[PDB]
């Protein structure tokens, strides 16, 4: 099986840690502590391929060491997530897209746009708003929702395909 290194960035309290443990243990997590940053991995099939994934929940301090960047530097794959809720988390994603592009040093990183909450009911960033926002970008767009499952493993899925493209 093929290994995929996956890195899960985006602010805080948009649901980075649901999202991930919705597609490792299948179940939706409604208060995870804010400051833990873990790995995490699941072996699951990708259109056939067997696939190994690990996935960095990130958490903590704004910091940019090259200690910090080297290990940043090791993800394949980046799930910026926003909330449909918070806009200013939708206005970070060019922040952590802008840091993505520095440390991986290419324009053209495997990456997945995601906006997670869809299941609430009040939604101030629109869909099309992000839709056109990742096709400038070049790259997917995803909306999940942790607590019902709703493309979350579609998401993650996604990412690996990009990766997949972008090595061949
Ligand atoms: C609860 C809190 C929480 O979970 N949080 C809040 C802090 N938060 C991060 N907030 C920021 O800005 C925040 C604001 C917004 C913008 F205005 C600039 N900042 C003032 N920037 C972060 C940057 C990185 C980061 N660092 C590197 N060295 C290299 C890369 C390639 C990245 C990557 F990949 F992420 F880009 C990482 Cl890992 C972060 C960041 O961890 C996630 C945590 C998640
Ligand atoms: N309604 C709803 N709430 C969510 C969802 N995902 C996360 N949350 C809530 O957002 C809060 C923080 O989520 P968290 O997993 O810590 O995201 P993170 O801080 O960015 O890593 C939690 O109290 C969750 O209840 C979702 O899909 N739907
Ligand atoms: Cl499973
Ligand atoms: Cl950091
Ligand atoms: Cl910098
Ligand atoms: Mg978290």
């Amino acid at each position: 099986s093929t290994e995929y290194k996956l890195v899960v960035v985006g602010a805080g309290d948009v649901g980075k840690s649901a999202l991930t443990i919705q597609l490792i243990q299948n179940h939706f997590v409604d208060e995870y502590d804010p400051t833990i940053e873990d790995s995490y991995r699941k072996q699951v099939v990708i259109d056939g391929e067997t696939c190994l994934l690990d996935i960095l929940d990130t958490a903590g301090q704004e910091e940019y060491s090259a200690m910090r960047d080297q290990y940043m530097r090791t993800g394949e794959g980046f799930l910026c997530v926003f909330a449909i809720n918070n806009t200013k988390s939708f206005e970070d994603i060019h922040h952590y897209r802008e840091q993505i592009k520095r440390v991986k040093d290419s324009e053209d990183v495997p990456m997945v746009l995601v906006g997670n909450k869809c299941d609430l009911p009040s939604r101030t960033v629109d869909t099309k708003q992000a839709q056109d926002l990742a096709r400038s970008y070049g790259i997917p767009f995803i909306e999940t929702s942790a607590k019902t499952r709703q493309g979350v493993d579609d998401a993650f899925y996604t990412l690996v395909r990009e990766i997949r493209k972008h090595k061949e």
